[PDB]
């Protein structure tokens, strides 16, 4: 009666589904234990991403986006509408409807592929079998040759703070307001942060961002980071940096929110407070004590650059290791686990994995930093094209940002691409492609770009890294 | 004393200009002669894409999806709006300041780079000698130790019906409308005759395309097509194929179009009738009759590979030469042929030159369709994956169309990509870009794409060349 498998994967969200179906595709018995379920109370897949992550917040920026465009931009074109409004609950209907199919798209891979789902919460005991907790607390053992942790992580809630789930909310209760809030308020700058407030700000929301540090979007190239900055506060983001909440009280349907910054304490009343403030591995009753799997100190499972653990035949994935808490690190590192379990020797190229901020305008980048290569002493071109300069861009109305090619100055090597415009990810995927073959600004520059389109604001950024850009002046 | 240059180039379209620029930067004294004048006498740097092409159709593409998009597909997001209305002058005067903008952009580049331009029409005369004929009559010979020759090209003209720019106008007529047709007729279901039709067809005209072949767009995958013509044929574009125009006769602000077809002769009445039946190499007084230069059957000039015609110094470049008549074909030969001035071995792929189709949904490709691949005995895999399957498309409530990639079966080398959806031009150049580095199917599937993003479509059709997909049934 015991069930033994090839593989067991503990987690369904990006990182645990696509491990399994690749797993399942290579061959191996595999199984995936998963303890989310939705309102009906049923299995569902996807994790984080799927169900209160990527997919629902890029549901709302894109029709909060189309909202304000129709509100702002649309008398250029010719055109005039009656007044606009917005019925939150449709929109967030929708978003609902767009989850429900996507996590019955993940149930019918499974099925196709012939993974085994499993209800429950899987805990790693020693030996590789995994105790699975199901649904009814019925517990039942299960051996694995392989085991794949991908737990995934989950918000930082904080003392000043404490979530509620009705004044004060978390990402997940941010995506279900009912209504505009009057007043909002959001506690972290970082890319969640930005993201929730516009889709709010768009919709009327009077939007203030308390960010206790003093620089905003660090991660991102300082040339990006500052139009950014600019732009969302134009767009009604009151972004205060400096401002680290020490308190918060609850006064029926508002909260009232004390900060310290340059002029000491200060006080805000808000409507509804989302707190942004970052997201933590979650190992929450997945190791038995002797399981042999190390913990680091902020409470990541240790692994190398295979994602292996400590104990031979345990791997982890995704938020629940070390890296950018990305849903397509998460995914590439369950593919790179299973095909190294058949024996490839597939590995990850850290270095590439490409960053997005879906905020308008979209941001996105990959490689190094310019501040970043100026720190570590290496010499660098750099070039730049604006969309303000790029045909399509001004056919489109949308002309905000710039393309930033950064280049080794000895070899020509492309370093690093960032966007802040139209189409961001799409043309950083483009730089990542190149850097993939080790691509030079001059092979880049050397291509066909078809004309009119976005991209020839990537090769006209890497023409300009050695002065020669058609479209802009060279210096 | 007599002018003398290093470059003299004869037109200002993509081609010339591009080319004046890069030869100017290179450090050659370079010329650059244009005899189109824009109504406020300012010279029409850009050529056809700038001024009557290219750019002004994105514009009223853009303007006119974006009408659409609020009538039909607002409601979705929640979004309402009272009646949409298009004041079609303020939509063409948008377009107006664009294209204004962006010659004089031009205009700016010229003098930044030293590039001499002359207003006048050139005639390339034996010892590369250039006579310019100006506007008042008189003329003026310069020397030159280089001609390109870059007088692109202009529309076919029929006798079954002739342009008078009123009820029977070309593409240059189709995007000056000051309001909308209520019956609209276009002469060819080729791109520009597509592209307009879908402009006004959005905008409330019926919309009739005759179009005298058999076969659409048969330069694109045949799934490409197929599904082009489905979704075009719903937007309210009545396409006819085996439909030839063979008369026409304006009633006042009508005209009755007469076509044969399977049934045939037929009679149709439209407001306005668009005829885009194709367009010709223009070398209108261009050459003198001992100039050298050879011009082909088709009226094009002749070229090798490098864009050098039978008399050494003088090249061509652009819409005047064989290819593909596209705005970046004519930039990068320009390109091309300066740097070969320079000594430089720089050559041009014209297997990468990617196709766009700015329809909506977008239409791109790039290497060979599956139906010539198979005509041509090559052995292959091909990887398809729909944008009803992403995450991202669904957010973005825009979920028609697909990505194809088709690779050789025994190297896996990608020999063509093809997209009919969201982004379609940008996917492509992924995959161009990718080509050009000799990517095979598996080297992209080894990439870590952005997650969600619309690449992502590319990213699993690649991996579904070799039933590796993981987002759908590798069947
Ligand atoms: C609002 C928001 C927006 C985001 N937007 C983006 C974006 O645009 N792009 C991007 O790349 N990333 C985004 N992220 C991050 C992304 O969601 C994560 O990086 C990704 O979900 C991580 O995948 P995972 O598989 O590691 O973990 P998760 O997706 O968190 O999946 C872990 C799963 O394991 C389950 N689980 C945990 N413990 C057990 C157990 N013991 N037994 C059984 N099951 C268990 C959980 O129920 C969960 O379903 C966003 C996150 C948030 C909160
Ligand atoms: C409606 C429409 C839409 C289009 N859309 C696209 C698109 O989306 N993408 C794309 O790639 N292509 C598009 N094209 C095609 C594109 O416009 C051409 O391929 C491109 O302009 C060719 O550039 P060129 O430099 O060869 O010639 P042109 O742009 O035609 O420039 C030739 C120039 O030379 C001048 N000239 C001619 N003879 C002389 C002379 N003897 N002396 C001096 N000057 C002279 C002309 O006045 C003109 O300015 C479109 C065309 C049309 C009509
Ligand atoms: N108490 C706090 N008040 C304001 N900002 C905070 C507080 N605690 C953490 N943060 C910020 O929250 C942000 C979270 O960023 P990230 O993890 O990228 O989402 C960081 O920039 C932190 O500085
Ligand atoms: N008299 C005509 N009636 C209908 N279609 C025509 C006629 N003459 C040319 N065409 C079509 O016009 C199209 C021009 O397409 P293209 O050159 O790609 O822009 C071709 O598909 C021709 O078949």
């Amino acid at each position: 009666m015991t069930q033994k498998f090839d593989v067991v994967v503990i987690g369904a969200g990006p990182g645990g589904y696509v491990a399994a179906i690749k797993a399942a595709q290579l061959g191996l018995k595999t199984a995936c234990i998963e303890k989310y379920t939705d309102a009906e109370g049923k299995l569902a897949l996807g994790g984080t991403c799927l169900n209160v992550g990527c997919i629902p917040s890029k549901a709302l920026l894109d029709s909060s986006w189309k909202y304000k465009e129709a509100k702002e931009s649309f008398n250029v074109h010719g055109i005039s509408t009656g007044e606009v409004k917005m019925d939150v609950a449709a929109m967030v209907g929708r978003k609902a409807g767009i989850v429900k199919n996507l996590t019955g798209g993940v149930a019918t891979l499974f099925k196709a592929n012939g993974v085994t789902s499993i209800q429950g919460h899987g805990k790693l005991l020693a030996g590789k079998k995994v105790e699975v907790t199901k649904a009814d607390g019925t517990t039942e053992v299960i051996e694995a040759e392989n085991v794949i942790l991908a737990s995934g992580s989950r918000p930082i809630d904080i003392p000043p703070a404490p979530v509620d789930q009705n004044v004060i909310v978390d990402s997940t209760g941010a995506l279900e307001f009912q209504a505009v809030p009057k007043r909002l308020g959001v506690i972290g700058a970082g890319v969640i942060g930005l993201e929730l407030g516009s889709v709010w700000a768009r919709l009327g929301a009077e939007v203030t961002v308390l960010e206790a540090l003093d620089t905003f979007l660090m991660a991102a190239d300082t040339a990006v980071s500052k139009e950014a900055q600019k732009t969302l506060t134009k767009q009604g983001l009151d972004i205060k940096l400096g401002a680290r909440v020490t308190g918060s009280k609850v006064n029926g349907n508002e909260v009232e929110v004390t900060y310290t910054n340059a002029e000491g304490e200060q006080k805000i009343t808000f409507d509804k407070l989302i707190v942004a403030v970052g997201r933590r591995p979650v190992t929450t009753d997945l190791l038995a004590s002797d399981s042999g799997v190390t913990i680091d100190e902020r409470g990541y499972i240790f692994v190398d650059d295979y994602c292996a653990t400590s104990v031979p035949g345990v791997y982890a994935i995704g938020d629940v290791v070390r890296g950018m808490m990305l849903a397509h690190k998460a995914s590439e590192e369950g593919i790179m686990v299973v095909e190294r379990i058949k024996g490839h020797k597939a590995q990850m190229n850290y270095d590439l994995i490409p960053s997005v901020i879906y905020t308008h305008p979209e941001i996105a980048w990959v490689g190094k930093t310019e501040q970043a290569l100026k720190a570590e002493g290496v010499e660098v071109n750099v070039g730049t094209f604006p969309f303000a300069a790029s045909g399509r861009a001004m056919a489109a109305n949308d002309t905000g940002g710039f393309v930033k090619v950064i280049a080794d100055a000895k070899t020509d090597r492309v370093l690093g691409v960032h966007v802040i415009g139209p189409s961001a990810a799409e043309l950083v995927q483009q730089g990542a492609i190149a850097m993939e073959f080790g691509t030079s600004a001059e092979d880049l520059g050397m291509m066909v770009f078809s004309h009119p389109t976005l991209s020839e604001a990537l090769h006209e950024a890497a023409l300009a890294v050695n002065g020669g850009a058609i479209h802009v002046a060279n210096r």
